[PDB]
């Protein structure tokens, strides 16, 4: 039973703005949405201790391994205004998460908001071209995370208020790969990103799913 038998479990995050805070992401050059000097948001989160992940980690006996979160970043290679996000997409950052026991994937909001093509469910044979679309990219993501971190527990986190297609696709693909999908609900947002209240709700809802397992 005792925590010291196996030590604290190490949590890494592969995220977007919702999981960012200035000075607390790796690589440090990853774009952040919260806590950025001279880029004040109309959103009441001002301290890292209010973030969902900091709360989740410090409340439940975990240790932060890596917070690889990047503002605006998409799961697939298609960004905003059809920009090429091959330089920052989730699927390009999957090797830089340290040595986690737990991986929390929290993406897809930008794929939804940018209107990235949905494409086809695809469980092998991925080309770079294919990976500009959402379904092949998210399949490739889980498939690759499972191969790189075969001993880790991987949880997907689905933002509320995304397109039907992005929402349904992540749930179906999580089911294919046997990954738990945390379907967030009733998340208070300001300027399209969680508020202090919203961050608490995310923390609590992630813990609802992670606790039993
Ligand atoms: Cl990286």
């Amino acid at each position: 039973e005792n925590l010291y038998f196996q030590g604290q479990k190490k949590v890494s995050i592969l995220g977007d703005s919702y999981s960012t805070f200035y000075g607390h992401v790796s690589p440090a050059a990853n774009l952040c949405w919260y806590g950025v000097p001279g880029e004040k948001k109309e959103n009441d989160v001002t301290k890292v201790e209010e973030t969902w992940w900091y709360r989740f980690i410090h409340e439940h006996g975990f240790q932060l391994e890596r917070n690889n979160s990047y503002s605006g970043s998409t799961v697939c290679h298609t960004g905003y205004e059809k920009a090429d996000y091959s330089d920052r997409s989730f699927i390009t950052r999957i090797h830089n998460l340290g040595t986690p026991d737990i991986i929390l994937v929290f993406g897809g909001t930008n794929d939804s908001w940018a209107g990235a093509p949905i494409g086809a469910y695809q469980y092998d044979g991925w080309t770079k071209a294919d990976l500009y679309s959402f379904r092949p990219a998210f399949c490739y993501l889980l498939a690759s995370l499972k191969q790189l971190y075969p001993a880790a527990r991987i949880y997907n986190i689905t933002n509320s208020e995304l397109s039907e297609e992005v929402t349904d696709s992540m749930d179906e693909i999580c089911r294919h790969y046997g990954i738990e999908n945390i379907r967030l609900h009733d998340i208070d947002k300001q300027w399209g990103h969680p508020s202090v209240q919203g961050m608490q709700s995310i923390d609590a809802q992630v813990w609802e799913s992670v606790s039993p397992i």
